[PDB]
């Protein structure tokens, strides 16, 4: 393991075709994971499970521009279970961020950022244990 916070270095930022795989454990307990594509202090795309919303699991997305989140975007389809080994894959495409957890499609973001070759850092953190942060091109 790499133990969170961790910072993955994105360098020249994103770009179609580019696909990050985060592999661990949800830890058994777990409340939160957020996953951070940022360009500077902007979060271009926030991917955060939540466990326990008002007793219930919700995927929440979101973009913060100047230090203000933006409009939620919500799915309750809900692929994480405390305590197991997943793998979140994020697929960088021309107008949308597509996100597939163990090997299923779960939610596609448009982007609100524009300058993608500025998004040149994603922090992984929450309630897991990090197996692997890397990317590739398809
Ligand atoms: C309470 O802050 C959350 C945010 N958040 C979460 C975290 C976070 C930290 C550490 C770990 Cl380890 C982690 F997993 C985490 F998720 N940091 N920040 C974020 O999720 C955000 C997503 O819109 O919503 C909350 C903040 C929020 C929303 C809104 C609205 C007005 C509702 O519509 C927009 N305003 O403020």
């Amino acid at each position: 393991p790499l133990i969170v916070p961790y910072n993955l270095p994105l360098p020249g930022g994103v770009v179609p075709r580019m696909l990050i795989t985060i592999l661990g454990t949800v830890k058994p307990n777990a409340n939160r994971i957020a996953l951070d594509f940022q360009r500077g202090n902007d979060v271009a795309f926030h991917f955060n499970p939540r466990f326990n919303e008002n007793n219930r699991r919700v995927i929440v997305c979101n973009t913060k521009l100047d230090n203000n989140w933006g409009r939620e975007e919500r799915q309750s389809v809900f692929p994480f279970e405390s305590g197991k080994p997943f793998k979140i894959q994020v697929l960088v495409e021309p107008d949308h961020f597509k996100v597939a957890v163990n090997d299923a499609h779960l939610l596609q973001y448009n982007h609100r950022v524009k300058k993608l070759n500025e998004i040149s850092k994603l922090g992984i953190s929450g309630d897991i244990d990090l197996t692997s942060a890397s990317y590739t091109m398809i």
